[PDB]
């Protein structure tokens, strides 16, 4: 679909507090991740292993991936809808590479939801929810044809 100038206002003013300190915004989404989706933690070689929360707070190869994660994906926020460029290796990677399905970016956009919902009362009411859905929406979209155009069914 294509966002409005508003609704990409609502979702760049919610990443501008994921922004303050994207590390323990990354630390919540992904732990949230993993205790709600448990199989998703099985595709973390890095950190697969770890059993309970406490030690998912702990991890810093947790954190640290939580950070490139959410670091490239408000790079293709910021792009407005006009990150044909920057998803083009994200989709290889997790197409071919860590294969990842459709489902578990679905997974991950509801964990992001919910954190933003917790955490930013002030900023994620539910106009900016919607127009953050919306946003992941279009990435899920994008990256979906993404696969298929890479031969991954996804
Ligand atoms: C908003 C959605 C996501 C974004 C923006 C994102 C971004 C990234 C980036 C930038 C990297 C490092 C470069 C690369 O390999 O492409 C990466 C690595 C990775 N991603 Fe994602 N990712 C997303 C969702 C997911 C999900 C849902 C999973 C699994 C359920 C996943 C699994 C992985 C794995 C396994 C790696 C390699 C990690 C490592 O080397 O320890 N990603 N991701």
């Amino acid at each position: 679909m294509v966002l409005s100038e508003g609704e990409w206002q609502l979702v760049l003013h919610v990443w501008a507090k994921v922004e303050a300190d994207v590390a323990g915004h990354g630390q919540d989404i992904l732990i949230r991740l993993f205790k709600s989706h448990p199989e998703t933690l099985e595709k973390f070689d890095r950190f697969k292993h770890l059993k309970t929360e406490a030690e998912m707070k702990a991890s810093e190869d947790l954190k640290k991936g939580g950070v490139t994660a959410l670091t490239a994906l408000g790079a293709i926020l910021k792009k407005k809808g006009h990150h044909e460029a920057e998803l083009k290796p994200l989709a290889q990677s997790h197409a071919t590479k860590h294969k990842i399905p459709i489902k578990y970016l679905e997974f991950i956009s509801e964990a992001i939801i919910h954190v933003l919902h917790s955490r930013h009362p002030g900023n994620f009411g539910a106009d900016a929810q919607g127009a953050m859905n919306k946003a992941l929406e279009l990435f899920r979209k994008d990256i979906a044809a993404k696969y298929k155009e890479l031969g991954y069914q996804g």
